[PDB]
Order: structure tokens, then C-alpha cells, then sequence
């Protein structure tokens, strides 16, 4: 089932661009992102600070219809930093859940441990 795991994570990416958008917009206005509310799809958990921000999209809530494991979580961990311009990395838990090499694209092969 590797493959439609696959397409279903591509997928819920849309759900959050917007999101990573507010984020960058925010980190350009000099904002803290932890002191600011969101607009977000459901299963979408919002943090930071002012130095970052990550988003977690539990896949079991967005995407039921393929994910049953609520430990199956897609972070976006988004950074500026002097050096490079503002960018996303993309990671897998690896604690319990169902996500591996193999079944999450090869831009979020990454991993954390939640």
C-alpha cells in the first residue's frame, strides 16, 4: 500500500500551503509565531517561536481513508536563518507509526521521533 500512502501525503500538502504562506508572511512582519492564530484544516497543529515554526499534519485525522495510526504525523519545520533564505524541511515520525523510507515521499525521508 506504500503507493497510495505515498500520493495521500503528497496530497495533504495542499492542506497546508496556505498555512506555511501565513507562517512566512508573519516571519516577515517580524512576528512571533507562537503568539498568533491560525487559519487551519483540521489535524494541523501550529507552533514556533520567534526563531521557527513547525507544522504537524496527523495523517489519521486528515486522510483516514488511508492513515489509521495516530502516530503517523508529517512535520514541516520551517526556518530563516542569515545565511539562506526562509525554507521547509519535511520529516517523518518513526516512533510507532507506519512511516518509513518507503512509503513517504523522498522530499520528507527526513525523520523525528515525537
Amino acid at each position: 500500500s506504500h503507493m497510495k500512502e505515498r500520493a495521500a501525503i503528497i496530497e495533504s500538502m495542499n492542506i497546508i500551503g496556505n498555512v506555511k504562506a501565513s507562517i512566512q508572511n508573519d516571519i516577515n512582519n517580524n512576528l512571533d509565531i507562537s503568539q498568533q492564530t491560525y487559519d487551519t484544516p483540521t489535524g494541523v497543529t501550529v507552533t514556533g517561536s520567534t526563531s521557527g515554526a513547525t507544522i504537524d499534519i496527523n495523517l489519521s485525522q486528515t486522510s483516514p481513508q488511508h492513515f489509521t495510526n495516530d502516530n503517523d504525523i508529517i512535520r514541516l519545520s520551517g526556518v530563516v536563518v542569515s545565511g539562506s533564505t526562509f525554507q521547509w524541511t519535511c520529516s517523518h515520525n518513526v516512533n510507532a507509526s507506519t512511516l518509513t523510507a518507503s512509503n513517504v515521499p523522498h522530499t520528507c525521508s527526513s525523520t523525528f521521533s515525537a
